[PDB]
């Protein structure tokens, strides 16, 4: 229709960009200053997930609303097939700090062979990263100084990137397949930040000790973006979606969150904790032993009164949605299935929209509208209150009033952002692992 805007797709990442053969897992965020930040997995040896790869994090910035992009940069690189995989972007608007979080594996590990727990150990009241030598002997890193199992200082020290130094000389890296001392083989949540709108980034912070429990096997970023809560008693809280597996390997969604500008983090309950399944059964993410109720990758959006809605990848064939009245710490016992929104077991994206649509508050949603990874569709969901819960909190439902096909053919992971002009930017997996595509869409297009 006249006035509609749907730009010709541009390959924001692609074979050869930054000398990476492959790319996957898009993330896209407009900062408060108005810059677009796009992060991606730079997969160096094919499209495969960890451990069968060597994956780095890359970033591109646009300062003119997505029309042109900078030459990019690798911001996280571990050696020897130690991977960083699945990034997520959020900003603290009060301090102007941008956060990027990612899952990290030592060489040879990934979601299915991850060992149990955080890989940290408590000594006299402080968590310390554990290291292991060839014979199984366990060490701790105390302010980057390696102590043996008798709290004897050794000759070894580390840095944030895991380099291992013997008397101040680098010999290896605790994440490699060859280091004399290796970190525990498991998932780690890593955090970097930018104070200059994304131009430069800090070294990775290993926050596993605050968010990974003893009984979790894998705990990883649910890729895409986070939020900072805008209304109510938890305003200012930074919410980052995650998901984890238990001993039996079953997956459950959650968010980690910080109320002190990213300094400390906690993990909330999963919507699977005390979940009431359809016919009344009560399960828990800790004990979950069946595949059916699994909740995995997810993204979160805020309702007008500050209530949280977690959109979750799952195994029912349809979108699943959890609700939290307490800023992400727990969820209502009922997980809703929207049979208006197919979910073929793939990552999805959902963001708040800043302006009313047809007089209603709205969200924007992206995913493959099929039983396969195809038929990529952006939707406008209008929020309606439909009564209240027993506890008197409002009950919110979505009306998927506008549904627009934007990518025929292959469509997998995606990430949305609202643009300074009020339009919608989208970075999506239009190929399985090569070209990653960026387009801009106005609501006139989406409503057509
Ligand atoms: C492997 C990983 O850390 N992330 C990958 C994730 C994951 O393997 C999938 O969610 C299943 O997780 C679990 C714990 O069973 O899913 C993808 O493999 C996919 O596109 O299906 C891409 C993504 O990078
Ligand atoms: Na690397
Ligand atoms: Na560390």
């Amino acid at each position: 229709v006249e006035g509609a805007v749907k730009t010709e797709p541009v390959d924001l990442f692609h074979p050869g960009f930054l000398n990476s053969s492959n790319y996957r897992i898009p993330a896209l965020f407009k900062t408060k200053e108005g810059t677009l930040i796009a992060s991606i997995d730079a997969r160096r040896h094919g499209g495969a997930d960890a451990p069968n790869n060597d994956i780095d994090t890359a970033v591109r910035r646009s300062e003119d609303g997505g029309k042109t992009w900078d030459e990019g940069q690798i911001i996280m690189d571990y050696p020897d097939k130690s991977s960083v995989i699945d990034t997520t972007l959020i900003e603290d608007d009060e301090t102007g700090r941008i956060f990027l979080l990612v899952t990290h594996f030592p060489s040879k590990y990934g979601f299915w062979n991850a060992g149990l727990g955080s890989g940290f150990k408590n000594i006299d009241g402080k968590e310390y990263l554990c290291l292991y030598d060839s014979s199984g002997k366990e060490f701790t890193v105390r302010e980057n100084v390696v102590y043996d199992k008798d709290s004897n200082k050794t000759e070894y020290t580390t840095n944030a990137l895991g380099d291992l130094f013997r008397n101040g000389t680098k010999i290896d890296n605790i994440n490699s397949s060859t280091a004399p001392l290796k970190a525990k083989g498991t998932s780690y949540i890593n955090l970097v930040y930018s104070d200059d709108d994304g131009k430069t980034w800090s070294e990775p912070q290993n926050i596993n000790f605050q968010v990974k429990k003893d009984w979790m096997k894998f705990l990883g970023i649910a890729p895409g973006r986070g939020i900072q809560i805008k209304n109510g008693e938890h305003k200012g809280r930074i919410v980052v979606p995650v998901y984890y597996t238990n001993e039996k390997g079953k997956q459950s969604s959650a968010v980690i969150y910080s109320d002190d500008s990213g300094k400390n983090w906690t993990i909330g309950e999963s919507p699977n904790d005390n979940r009431k399944l359809e016919n009344g059964k009560i399960i828990n993410s800790k004990t979950l032993s069946d595949d059916a109720p699994q909740l995995t990758e997810c993204q979160v959006v805020e309702m007008p009164n500050g209530q949280l809605k977690l959109f979750m990848r799952n195994l029912s064939g349809y979108l699943n949605i959890a609700t939290s009245f307490d800023g992400g710490a727990t969820w209502d016992e009922t997980v809703e299935k929207d049979t208006n929104v197919l979910e073929p077991y793939c990552q999805l994206s959902v963001i708040n929209y800043s302006q009313k649509v047809d007089g209603k508050d709205a969200v924007i949603f992206s995913n493959p509208n099929a039983r396969s990874r195809s038929n990529g569709t952006v939707r406008i969901g209008l929020i309606n209150q439909v009564g209240t819960y027993e506890n008197g909190e409002p009950k919110y439902e979505f009306d998927w009033k506008y549904n627009k096909l934007v990518k025929p053919g292959y469509y997998a992971y995606s990430c949305l952002t609202e643009l300074s002009n009020g339009n919608i930017g989208l970075l999506y997996e239009g190929t399985p692992s090569e070209e990653m595509s960026y387009i801009e869409m106005n609501l006139k297009y989406l409503e057509s």
